[PDB]
Parts: structure tokens; sequence; C-alpha cells
């Protein structure tokens, strides 16, 4: 039995080295630029743009921690970022100092707020030696990059909100004082359960993260002060593109001319380690990073937890529409892991060995595509849900303006499975299509299924060989639908011996 079926990996397109030299970066209308782009050097670390912080408190922009406009009532209006200062300046020795802290500048929480897990944490899962550690080295290292945040983040972040079509490009040390700050829940207007401002943005605050009993959160935790750890010891180096894309055009899907592209199909590996240099694909959840910062511990959240620059995405990304994805550029991975869901286990810290582009950025692209949460398994059958996937996947799969020969493979896998209640043989086909028009070849992990692997592979021969186009196998798709889901009420035929029978016998 074969462990991997198709066009050889080898021959799969790979970047930096298929994905032209960049043109010059800069901010523009569309691309906020938070760096000295004419001071940027490899193995720096990058300055700040503007030298001196610059506040906007509005509905276009992050409500920073550091902003004048951060006050709450005295008994008068007072600094909440001083309040903050005061706060996190202590030494902390047990659990219950740090829940103190945060609580200073979150008293409305201090009987919501559940801190079990960190309690638990630090005094039942680490070593004495472990927990000293944490609490006179990490803790501290990590309260001075939040607290450095106005020298760090000058910039305002704008909003990557629905409809837009922009790019935010900041440095690797912005990204972690942003963190230290979400992890001692310090943004402003992110935690009501009734707020309206930012009801349809994900949360940043790490609070979630803190509370119940639940044997994933020390691994979460040991994941998360691994990445802290690592850079507050040493500032990183390099910079990050979160762009968020929003089409207006979709193909007419059952007139798309375009023939099907190269499948390499694998039930062993994994996106991060076998897709390097290729279009690494997120199955996210609308609000990007799903439940990160509180109970997930799926494919996506796993990702944000192994490169958690990923998680400040949830700072500025307002929940995904239909038509919508967020790509992100340079994210580097910290730390290795072991399971998945109930078995996941941090390992040990990672040295990444990515390459970086021209800005700086390691060569690791990431695009997150929700998929759809199917009530009844039928349902995905239904036209307008099957073009939805596949409009979903074309948006995170097209780049305008870029050349197919400039396009690397797309790294994928079983996108909305189990839990969503998708079909794997249908998601397959649907991503198949979707990086055919977006004129991409695909890299497809079936994540230990050998059964899967080889009817993917051979409802993918047998399409190619006839030389059926991406509309002609659409069709196939209405004609499924028509003939086995409109009209049940219990389906018959499984999909892909539905397909094998109307091409073999027309
Ligand atoms: C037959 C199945 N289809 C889906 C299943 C769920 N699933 C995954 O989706 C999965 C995804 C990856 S990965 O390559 O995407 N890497 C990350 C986790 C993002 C870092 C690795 C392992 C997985 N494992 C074990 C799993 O069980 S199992």
């Amino acid at each position: 039995d074969k462990k991997w079926l198709g066009t050889p990996i080898e021959e799969m397109r790979r970047m930096p080295r298929c994905g032209i030299r960049l043109p010059l970066l800069r901010p523009s209308a569309n691309h906020t630029v938070t760096i000295r782009v004419d001071l940027l050097r490899a193995g720096e670390v990058p300055k700040p743009f503007p030298t001196h912080y610059k506040d906007l408190w509005d509905n276009k922009h992050v409500k920073m921690p550091c902003s004048e406009q951060n006050l709450y009532p005295v008994e008068t209006a007072g600094s909440r970022w001083e309040l903050i200062q005061t706060a996190l300046l202590n030494k902390f020795t047990r659990p219950q100092n740090l829940k103190d802290a945060i609580l200073k500048y979150n008293v409305a929480y201090s009987k919501k707020w559940d801190f079990t897990a960190l309690i638990d944490f630090w005094d039942k899962v680490l070593e004495e030696a472990e927990a000293q550690h944490l609490y006179q080295s990490i803790l501290p290292d990590m309260v001075k990059i939040a607290l450095c945040l106005p020298n760090i983040c000058t910039q305002p972040i704008p909003l990557l909100a629905a409809a837009m079509n922009h790019s935010i490009t900041m440095s690797q040390e912005q990204i972690a004082s942003l963190l230290a700050n979400a992890f001692f829940c310090t943004f402003p207007r992110r935690n009501a359960k009734m707020k309206s401002e930012y009801s349809s943005y994900p949360d940043i605050n790490f609070n979630r993260l803190f509370e119940g009993r639940s044997s994933r959160k020390p691994e979460k935790l040991k994941t998360l002060f691994c990445y802290f750890r690592r850079v507050t010891a040493a500032a990183p180096t390099g910079l990050v593109t979160f762009t968020r894309q929003s089409l207006e055009d979709f193909p007419e899907w059952e007139r798309c001319e375009k023939p099907l592209t190269r499948l390499h199909v694998t039930y062993e590996g994994t996106i991060e380690e076998n897709g390097q240099g290729m279009l690494q694909v997120d199955f996210a959840n609308r609000f990007v990073g799903g439940g990160v910062t509180s109970a997930g511990l799926v494919q996506e959240e796993i990702r944000f937890l192994i490169n958690p620059e990923l998680i400040i995405s949830r700072l500025f990304t307002e929940v995904l529409d239909h038509n919508e994805c967020l790509i992100i550029t340079g994210t580097e991975q910290y730390s290795e892991y072991t399971g998945y869901a109930e078995t996941y286990r941090w390992s040990r810290s990672h040295e990444d060995g990515s390459e970086r582009d021209d800005w700086q950025r390691r060569c690791t692209e990431i695009v997150a595509i929700d998929a759809l949460h199917f009530r009844r398994y039928l349902d995905q059958f239904v036209p307008e849900k099957m073009r939805r996937e596949l409009n979903k996947a074309y948006c995170g799969f097209l780049r305008p303006g870029v050349s197919s020969e400039n396009l690397s493979a797309v790294a994928t896998g079983n996108w909305g499975c189990g839990a969503f209640g998708g079909d794997a043989r249908l998601k397959a086909l649907i991503q198949i299509l979707a990086a055919a028009a977006a004129e991409r070849d695909v890299v497809y992990f079936t994540f230990g299924d050998s059964e899967l692997m080889r009817d993917i592979y051979s409802m993918h021969i047998f399409l190619t060989e006839r030389k059926l186009t991406v509309g002609d196998v659409y069709k196939l798709l209405l004609r499924y639908y028509n003939e086995e889901c409109r009209n049940c009420s219990t389906p018959d035929i499984k999909l892909y011996p539905f397909i094998y029978h109307a091409v073999e016998s027309c």
C-alpha cells in the first residue's frame, strides 16, 4: 500500500523559489506598514514608524490600551493605562497575585472570569523550578514587553472590516507586545457579552484560557509560554503581513472550461511540515482562530498555538463573510506538538528554519477559509451550499494579478470534516475544482485515512484522463443533488459511484 498517489511532491511548485521578486514595500491606501521600510535590514529589529506614539480612538481602528481615551470612572475619569502599569509592576510569587493584578483593571469581570486553569497550571502542573522560572523570569519579561506597547506600536492599526481589501504589515516584535497585552487582558471594549461595537470580532483578551479544569489547558499554556519565553529572551526580527481579501466576481462554475490541475494525495504527513513553501490552508471558523483563546483544540487552534503570531489576527479581523478570506504571510513556528484535540500535547521548542523573503517575512503563507456547518448531512449537496464552498475556497486560492507560473501548489486536506458535518469526498472535489479555477496544483493530506487517499486519487485520475472541465464536474454535482438529494426524505447512492456511473454510461 503506497503512502501517496499522483504527481510526485518534488514536481509541485513551492516558494519563494516559484513566486516572483517582491515590489518595494510601502504604505498605500490598501496597505498599512507600521515599520521604517528604508531601515529594514536582515537580522536587525525593525524600527517603528512613526517614531512617537500616534493615537486613533474611533470605529475604524484598534482601541489601544495605552490610549489617553482609555479611561475608567473614579469615585472623575482615571487613566486605565496608568492603572494597568500600577497593577502589572508588582512581583508575582503565587497565581492569586496574577489573577488580582489582571482584575484591577477588569473590576466588572471579577465575579465572571474564572482563573482555575491558570492557578492549576502554576500550582498543580509545574514543578517548583518551572513555576519559579515562570514568575521570576517569564511573567516579568512579558509585563515589560506589554508595557512597552506605546514605544513599539506607534501607528494606529486599522480594523480589517467586512468587504475591505486591505493589508497590514507589522513586525514580529510589535506582535509580541500586542500578544503580551492580550495575555494580560488589557484590550478595552473587547470583553462584554452584550457589546455591539466588536460583536462581529473574535475574542482577543486571553481570559477564557485561564478558566476551568480541561486537561488540555496546561498544554495550551505550555505552548504559549514557550512562545513568550522565546520572544522576550530574544526580540524576533522579521515582519508579518495580514491581508483581508473579498471577491466581487465569482466564476459561473457550470460554464468553466478550465481543466483540472495536478494532484499529490497522501495519508501521511502534515500541512506545516510537508507543505513548506506552499499555500497552507487553515480550516477556519468564521471568527478567525476559533476557540484558540478558549476551549478549541482542532486543526485551526493547533496552528494558532504553534504559530502564535496568527493569534493577533483576532485583534483586527472582523468575522469573515461568504466571499472573504484572510491570508497571513510570515508567521513563525515556535513549538512542536503531538496528538490532536483531547490528545494534543506540547512537545518542545521549535527553531524555524524557513527562509525570509525580501520583506523579511518567513516564507510561510497561510490562508484562513471557513467551511459551512451542516445541521443535516444532505444540506451540503444543495447547489447554493456547493457554490458557496467553491467560492470560499476559490477566494482563498486566487491571487489577482499574479500569473499561474508564479503560484505555489495548495497544501490542504479534509476541510470542514467531522463536527461541521462535511462529506470528505465532496469537499475534496470542491477544493480540486476551486484550485483548478485559480490555476494551482493540489497537495492533499488525508491524515491517516488511506481509503480516502485512494478514492480521491482514483476520482481525480478518472476525470483528468477523460478531459472533464471544472464546468463538466460541477454539472455532475448538480445532477447528484437532483437525482439523489432533492427528492430524498430519509442518500441511496454515494457521490463518487454516481459520478463514475454518470460519466461511464453517457
Ligand atoms: C481522517 C481525518 N480527517 C480530519 C481529521 C482531523 N485531523 C486533522 O485535521 C489534522 C490536521 C493536521 S495539519 O497538517 O493540518 N496540522 C495542524 C494540526 C495545523 C497544525 C495534522 C493532524 C491532524 N489530525 C491528526 C486529525 O485528526 S482526521
